[PDB]
């Protein structure tokens, strides 16, 4: 059984190696009204589903580690803690439960703990003295993986009840996106449905009223093996592309709500980086740059990483080698994404499997 604090790897809690399924859903009906129930008992669909059983099982193991980590985080995350303390305590638990083992199992991307106007991609670098405040709105977004089968799942933390309606708006919008998702569903329809739900909410924060706006330049996305953003985008506003979701794809369904402009821009010091998946082999002679690329290739491959993780591996004086990798287009920087100063942003996110037989919200217990 799991300890308190959690320290037993998920693999040791399920001795037979069969990990728990997430929530299973029938796909939404078509506009004409034809149900998709036929998938659950179809001979061809069960065969295609069974063929990918090892892949779904890997996602389920990573999802169980993610659920146990986030229940642990909710039990202790409190104002007054530094953002570094929060990230290191969360990551220490995640490394243990996922039974971190090089590229076979581990952390899929850095722990995002973006605050207030910053909506995403913020994790502290060394020396960051930022402390979580009682009035902050903190987005905890972290990932686990087994064999590069990634769980991307996020939630918002608050201490002041004044943001409760903002959180409910975004949670309802994300649950709408999850409900609307399915094989052959136009991605633009998912976005329109999400916006319609999110914008039906009005919030009052310190005597100022706001209509909740989805962050138009943030979105959900397809997930590939060791590829957090596989190429398809799930909009959270109307006006997107009518491109459809397909059988066997994995999506992160996420929404962001804001009291600001509903648009993010790169801001602050960069902490997140990730190798460009489309860049092949590049011989490097420059020694510090060569060394850092070897470190990245061995420890992260195409998964996102952060500067704190390079520090933890014992690397130092690597910032110019890292900028060289960015300038060569081998690595890409992912700086914090912020709405206007004084604005509040919230996020909820789950990972879904578009299985031939059903839609499984694998990160939801
Ligand atoms: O977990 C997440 N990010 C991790 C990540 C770290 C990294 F370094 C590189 C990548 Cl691509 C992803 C998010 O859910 C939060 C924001 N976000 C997103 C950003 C822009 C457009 C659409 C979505 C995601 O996917
Ligand atoms: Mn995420
Ligand atoms: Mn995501």
């Amino acid at each position: 059984v799991q300890t308190d604090p959690p320290s037993v790897p998920i693999c040791d809690l399920y001795p037979n190696g069969v990990f728990p399924k997430g929530q299973e859903c029938e796909y939404p009906p078509t506009q004409d009204g034809r149900t998709a129930a036929w998938r659950t008992t179809s001979e061809e669909k069960k065969a295609l589903d069974q063929a990918s059983e090892e892949i779904w099982n890997d996602f389920r193991e990573a999802a169980e580690a993610h659920r146990q980590v986030r229940k642990y985080v909710m039990s202790w995350i409190k104002p007054g803690m530094t953002m570094i303390e929060i990230c290191e305590k969360l990551e220490d638990c995640s490394r243990k439960l996922i039974k971190e083992n090089g590229l076979n199992a581990g952390l899929a991307f850095p722990t995002g703990c973006s605050l207030n106007n910053c909506a995403a991609h913020y994790t502290p670098n060394a020396g960051d003295t930022t402390v979580l405040q009682y009035d902050d709105i903190c987005k905890i977004d972290f990932g686990t993986h087994i064999s590069g089968r990634i769980i991307d799942c996020a939630f918002t933390v608050t201490f002041n009840p004044k943001y409760d309606t903002l959180l409910k708006a975004v949670k309802d919008a994300t649950n709408t996106g999850i409900k609307c998702a399915g094989i052959d569903v136009r991605l633009c329809d998912v976005g329109e449905a999400i916006q319609e739900v999110m914008e039906s909410y009005e919030v009052e924060i310190d005597g100022k009223t706001y209509q909740v706006k989805p962050i138009r330049n943030l979105n959900g996305h397809s997930i590939g093996q060791y590829r957090i953003h596989a190429g398809k985008t799930v909009p959270i506003v109307k006006g997107g592309e009518a491109t459809r979701m397909e059988e066997g794809e994995v999506y992160a369904i996420e929404t962001f709500g804001s009291t600001g402009k509903g648009v993010v821009h790169d801001d602050m010091e960069c902490s997140h980086y990730m190798k460009n998946f489309d860049v092949g082999h590049v011989p490097i002679r420059l020694p510090r740059t060569k060394h850092l690329l070897n470190v990245i290739n061995e420890n992260f491959g195409t998964l996102a990483f952060c500067r704190r993780w390079l520090d933890r591996l014992g690397e130092s004086k690597y910032l110019m080698a890292l900028k060289n990798l960015c300038d060569l287009g081998i690595v890409d920087p992912y700086p914090p994404l912020c709405d206007i100063k004084g604005s509040y942003t919230a996020q909820f996110e789950h990972t879904i499997l578009l299985r031939p037989t059903c839609k499984e919200v694998v990160s939801r217990g």
